[PDB]
C-alpha cells in the first residue's frame, strides 16, 4: 500500500487522540508543537505546507484558535472539520472575551468520547477504506476513556465538597471542575494580551485567604509567576504545573492525552494531601 492518509490539527491534545483513532492506518501530525502558547500562535511557513500537505485538517473550534481563520484561507482544497461539534459550551464570564465559549472542552473525560466521535466520522467519511479500522479504534479507545472516570473520582475523594477550589492561572479547568465538583478561581479567564491581571490577582489573593484554599496551579504553556506571587502573599502552596494546552513531548512526563488527564488530576489532588513533612505534636 502507497503512502497513507494524513491528517493535520491544530494541537497535541486533537493529536494524540486522532493517532488512537488513526492507529497504523493514518499519520496524525500536530501544527503547534507541545509546550507552544495554542491561543494566539503565530503560524510559520512549515505550517502551511504541512497542512497543505494533509487530507484533512482537525480543529478545536470554538475561537480556541484564533489564527486559524487566516492561516485556513491559506490552504486550498484540503476539507477541514471542527471536533467539537456537540459539546455543550460553558461561557467566559469576565474579561475582554466575556460571552465567548470557554474552549478547553477536551479537560472533561466525557468530552472526550464527544471529540472521539466527531473525529472518528471525519476519518470514515474521507478515509472510507479504513472505516472499520477507525471504528474499532475509536470503539476500543472510548472504553479506555470511560474506564478513567471512577479512579480518577476516588482520587479527588477526601477533598470535602467546601474544599475544592481550584485556583489556576488560566480558567482553563471549567469543564474538568464542573465534571468533578470543584469551584474555579483563576488568574485570567483565557490566554490573550489583555489588561486587569494584576487587579485580578488580588482578587484571588483575597479569595484564598477567606476560604483557607491551601494550593494553588500554573500551567505548561504559560508563565508561573502570577501563580507564585499568589502563593507568596497567601501562604498557598505552589501546587506546580497543570497541563491543559498541551502535551509534553514524547519522552517528558505528559506525552498522550490520558496521562494529560490523570497527571492533571493527580496534581490537583496531591496539592490537597497532608503528606508533606510530619512531626510528633
Ligand atoms: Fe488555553
Amino acid at each position: 500500500t502507497a503512502k497513507k492518509f494524513k491528517v493535520v490539527t491544530t494541537f497535541t491534545i486533537i493529536q494524540d487522540i486522532a493517532q488512537n483513532i488513526a492507529g497504523d492506518v493514518a499519520v496524525v501530525e500536530s501544527i503547534t508543537k507541545p509546550g507552544a502558547e495554542i491561543h494566539d500562535y503565530q503560524p510559520t511557513p512549515r505550517d502551511i505546507v504541512k497542512a497543505q500537505s494533509a487530507d484533512l485538517i482537525l480543529w478545536n473550534g470554538m475561537n480556541l484558535e484564533r489564527w486559524f481563520e487566516k492561516f485556513f484561507e491559506s490552504i486550498k482544497d484540503v476539507p477541514s472539520a471542527v471536533v467539537t461539534a456537540g459539546i455543550t459550551p460553558l461561557p467566559i464570564r469576565e474579561g475582554p472575551y466575556s460571552g465567548i465559549a470557554n474552549p478547553h472542552a477536551w479537560m472533561s473525560p466525557s468530552n472526550a468520547l464527544i471529540y472521539i466521535e466527531n473525529i472518528r466520522k471525519a476519518l470514515v467519511e474521507h478515509d472510507p477504506a479504513h472505516a472499520e479500522t477507525y471504528n474499532r479504534n475509536a470503539q476500543a479507545y472510548a472504553e479506555k476513556i470511560k474506564a478513567l472516570d471512577a479512579p480518577l473520582r476516588e482520587r479527588l475523594s477526601r477533598i470535602p465538597a467546601e474544599q475544592r477550589w481550584l485556583v489556576t492561572s488560566e480558567g482553563a479547568f471549567s469543564y474538568l471542575a464542573k465534571d468533578y465538583g470543584f469551584k474555579e478561581v483563576y488568574l485570567w479567564p483565557i490566554n490573550a494580551e489583555q489588561q486587569g491581571i494584576p487587579q485580578q490577582v488580588r482578587h484571588v489573593i483575597d479569595i484564598i485567604r477567606e476560604n483557607k484554599i491551601p494550593v494553588v496551579f500554573s500551567e505548561s504553556t504559560i508563565s508561573d509567576k502570577p501563580a507564585k506571587q499568589v502563593s507568596k502573599e497567601t501562604g498557598a502552596q505552589y501546587g506546580g504545573v497543570l497541563y491543559v494546552d498541551s502535551l509534553s513531548g514524547e519522552k517528558g512526563p505528559v506525552p498522550t492525552y490520558i496521562s494529560l488527564i490523570n497527571m492533571t488530576v493527580d496534581t490537583i489532588a496531591k496539592g490537597f494531601g497532608q503528606l508533606e513533612h510530619h512531626h510528633h505534636h
